[PDB]
């Protein structure tokens, strides 16, 4: 198995996610200070794909540079904040659905 | 802990990516000693989005239940080796795309 290869992908792929989650996690707290702001971040984002979040965050910078600032800000703490959380959560997680996959398959006999 | 709901979040998506990692891996090994396999299992991901890999896993099971099995196995142990590489890989790339932003918002107006 090609451990790192994959692990190499796997983190492009999280690096547009956590991307994801900073917008979705400011989009959470403009819709209690500026709902117009958390709309116009909804409309932005349907226009734009955030799996193609340097492309994302490059076209926003033409559009408002103050929440580009605040993306980039936001996805480097939640970065930091989980990642070291991760190995255990994503193995933890992939045990768990392996068992109830198993249990299920059982029941399929 | 913090970001819990966050954390939880990116685990399952990264389940999701994990099992399509499982899946090309063992799709590369089906084309060698089994290519009629190969074939319907590139098929069978075509009609189902690997995406939903809970759903995809759960359809799969009533066609093909060794390869199931074979799924989940492999997705754990490439999530094992995977997952030790990923929080510094990512880390360092979401710094580099922060420089890159950061020097095309600097540069600007």
């Amino acid at each position: 198995m090609e451990f790192k290869k994959v692990a190499k992908e796997t983190a492009i792929t999280l690096q547009s996610y956590l991307t994801y989650q900073a917008v979705r996690l400011i989009s959470q707290q403009l819709s209690e200070t500026n709902p117009g702001q958390a709309i116009w971040l909804g409309e932005f984002s349907k226009r734009h794909p955030i799996q193609e979040s340097d492309l994302y965050l490059e076209a926003m910078m033409l559009e408002n540079k103050e929440l580009v600032l605040r993306i980039l800000t936001v996805r480097e703490n939640l970065a930091e904040g989980v990642l070291e959380f991760l190995p255990e959560m994503v193995l933890s997680q992939i045990k768990q659905s392996n068992g109830n996959h198993r249990r299920s398959l059982l029941e399929r006999l």
